[PDB]
């Protein structure tokens, strides 16, 4: 069916950046955060370079499902240059767009709108929000 196409498409979206996770890695002369999400077991090591109040750049490593691992990826694709009160400012977005509410669609969020399908289970939202939660405690140690 189409709606059936549709998911397949998003889901395929996932799945590239699961199998192709954009920034793998560990930054020098950076701020590290380190986060798990026990309801799945997902970890995560994201490494953030700011420039002042820019996100120079940003990595993470990490194990767990395709939606975390997902998730990372698309988040450190779409930060990379945005300032912190962008990037916060995506997150909020992003989170609203977990809570199935009218996420505010005029700024770049690039490849992270596949991830609404997981509002459709909220036990996944852990998931999808693992890195977020690292960027936003990576970002209030200033
Ligand atoms: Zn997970």
């Amino acid at each position: 069916s189409f709606n059936a196409n549709l998911d397949t498409l998003y889901r395929q979206v996932i799945m590239d950046h699961y199998k192709n996770p954009r920034n793998k890695g560990v930054l020098n002369d950076s701020i590290v955060v380190d986060m798990n999400n026990p309801t799945c077991g997902d970890r995560i090591r994201l490494t953030m370079k700011l420039d002042g109040d820019i996100v120079e750049d940003a990595k993470f490593e990490g194990e767990g499902c395709s939606i975390s691992m997902a998730s990372a990826s698309m988040m450190t694709q779409a930060i990379k240059g945005k300032d912190i009160e962008t990037a916060l400012s995506m997150s909020k977005i992003f989170s609203d767009m977990m809570q199935g509410k009218e996420y505010d669609d005029s700024i770049d969020l690039g490849d992270i709108e596949a991830l609404q399908g997981v509002s459709k289970f909220p036990a996944r939202i852990k998931c999808a929000t693992l890195s977020w939660k690292a960027l936003e405690k990576g970002v209030a140690k200033e």
